[PDB]
């Protein structure tokens, strides 16, 4: 609602809200439904 993911966290697909600032989730593997939050850092 008000907080977000955090790195080394897990997070699914159909999670709640997205990651931190500056963070996104990956999925695990091609057709996975979990996955964790990594830095976004292009």
């Amino acid at each position: 609602y008000v907080s977000c993911l955090f790195r080394g966290a897990r997070c699914r697909v159909y999670s709640g809200r997205s990651c931190c600032f500056g963070y996104y989730c990956r999925r695990d593997f091609p057709g996975s439904i979990f996955g964790t939050c990594s830095r976004r850092n292009f």
